[PDB]
C-alpha cells in the first residue's frame, strides 16, 4: 500500500457498487481533495467490495425488504435507514429512486469498473454503475446493461463484454476483496490514508480533509534547522584546513 | 578600490570638465553599461582630474592656439584635434563649439561636482559642466557661472557657492588626483576595472563591454561540479554511521 511516487502520499479506498454510503462518501471525499491544497500529491487506488460475494444473481424483492431481512431488523427501520440515505445524498447532489433499485450481485460490475480503468475510465465507470443502481432502477449483474453502460461511457462496448464474458478481471476483484478482509474491512466505503490509518465509512468532507492534512503534515514536517556541521560518513578519513571564518 | 558590495564589479574613473574626450567618454560608457546585463551590479566611482592643475584661472586665447601651444604642435595640428573631436562627439549626440571655449583652470568646478555629489547630483553636475564648457562658452572657473550651474542642476545655489568659497571640497580633489597619479594615469579619461584592469581614453562601447563582461566572468566564474564529499574542517573530530544508499 506504499505510493508509485515518494513525494506523493496514498488513500487506498474500498467500495461496492450496492451501498449508497459509497456514492455519498465518492463525493464527500471528492469535496475533500478539492479543498486539499496537496491534492496533485495525492494518489487515489480504488478497490472492489462486495458486501456478499454469494448474493444471488438478481434478488427481485424491494430493497427495503433486502435490507430489512439482510440486517435482521424490520422493514420500518430498514425505511428509516432508506430515507436517511436519501435526504443525505440529496445534499450531495445525488437524486436516489431506493424504489426502483434492483438488489443484484455486484461482482460483474465490479470486473467492468477493472476493465475500464485499464482503459483510463475508471472513474466515470463507477460514477455510472453508482448511478444506474441508485438512481435509475438498472440490474448491474445484467451483462446487457452492463454493455450499455461501458458504451455510454464511452468504451468499446464489444471488447468491454468479451472482458465480462472471458472473467478477466474476476481474479483481480477477488484480490481486492482479499485485502479488506485481511485488513479486517468489514463495511464500505473504507478509506486507508498513508497505508496507516482508516476511516470507517462515508464520514464528513471535514473529516477527509483532516485526515489528508493530518497524513501530509506527519508524511512532510518541517524542515529542521540544522546547527555545527554534518559529521562526515564511515569511509572519510578526510579533512581540510578552512579558511579563517 | 574595491567594491563597497562583494557580489559587484567596481569601474573607477578619472576625468577632467577639460577634456572633450572625456564627454565622449561619458557616452562611450553610458552606452556600455546600457548593454551589459549585469550593470546592477556595477559600482561606478567617478574621481577628479586635472590635465594641469597650475592653469592660470582664465586663459584668454582661443582653444586651438591653446592646444597648440600646450602639446607643442603647429595651429593646424591643433585644428586637425579640434574637428576630429568635433566630428566624433556628434555621433555620440553631442554639439561642440570649440570656438566658444573658455580655457579655465578647473579645480573649483571639480569641487562643484564633490558638493553636487554629496547631494545625489553628482553626475548631473558632469554632464552641466561638460555642456558649459564644450558648447555653451562658459567660463567654468567663475564663481558666479559655477553658483548658476549649480541652481539649474537643481541645487541650493548658496550653499553650492558657499563650499566653493570655503574650499570645502579642495582636499577631496587632490585626493582624487594624487590616486591618479600614483597609478601613473596620465591622461583622461581612465577606466580602472575591478581594481585590476585599465582602459585609457574614450575607448568604444564595444570595449568597453568587453572590459566589463571579461572582468566580471574573472570574478564571477561558472560555479565548479562538486565530486565526493566535501571533507570535514579541523576541529571536527565527528563522524556518523549513514544508510547504505
Amino acid at each position: 500500500l506504499a505510493p508509485a511516487n515518494s513525494e506523493k502520499i496514498r488513500v487506498d479506498i474500498w467500495s461496492d457498487i450496492a451501498c449508497p454510503w459509497c456514492y455519498i462518501g465518492k463525493r464527500r471525499f471528492e469535496s475533500a481533495l478539492g479543498q486539499f491544497p496537496q491534492r496533485d500529491q495525492v494518489e487515489v487506488v480504488w478497490h472492489s467490495f462486495e458486501l456478499d460475494p454469494s448474493a444471488r444473481p438478481l434478488n427481485p424483492i424491494a430493497m427495503r425488504d433486502g435490507l430489512a431481512m439482510k440486517y435482521s431488523i424490520s422493514p420500518a427501520q430498514a425505511q428509516g435507514s432508506l430515507d436517511h440515505m436519501t435526504q443525505t445524498a440529496a445534499q450531495e447532489g445525488l437524486e436516489y429512486h431506493f424504489d426502483r433499485v434492483k438488489l443484484a450481485n455486484t461482482f460483474l460490475a465490479h470486473q467492468l469498473i477493472h476493465y475500464a480503468a485499464e482503459q483510463g475510465q475508471g472513474d466515470a465507470m463507477k460514477e455510472r454503475l453508482l448511478r444506474a443502481y441508485m438512481s435509475e432502477g438498472q440490474n448491474v449483474n445484467d451483462l446487457d446493461t452492463l454493455q450499455k453502460l461501458a458504451a455510454e461511457v464511452g468504451l468499446d462496448a464489444g471488447a468491454a463484454r468479451a472482458a465480462l464474458e472471458a472473467g478477466t478481471y474476476a481474479q483481480a476483484v477477488r484480490y481486492d476483496e482479499a485485502q479488506a478482509q485481511q485488513l479486517g474491512i468489514t463495511g464500505v466505503p473504507f478509506f486507508v490514508l498513508g497505508g496507516k490509518y482508516g476511516v470507517s465509512g462515508a464520514q464528513a468532507p471535514e473529516t477527509l480533509l483532516g485526515a489528508l492534512s493530518q497524513v501530509w503534515a506527519e508524511q512532510h514536517p518541517a524542515p529542521l534547522t540544522m546547527l555545527g556541521q554534518d559529521a562526515p560518513a564511515e569511509g572519510s578519513e578526510d579533512g581540510q584546513c578552512a579558511v579563517p571564518q
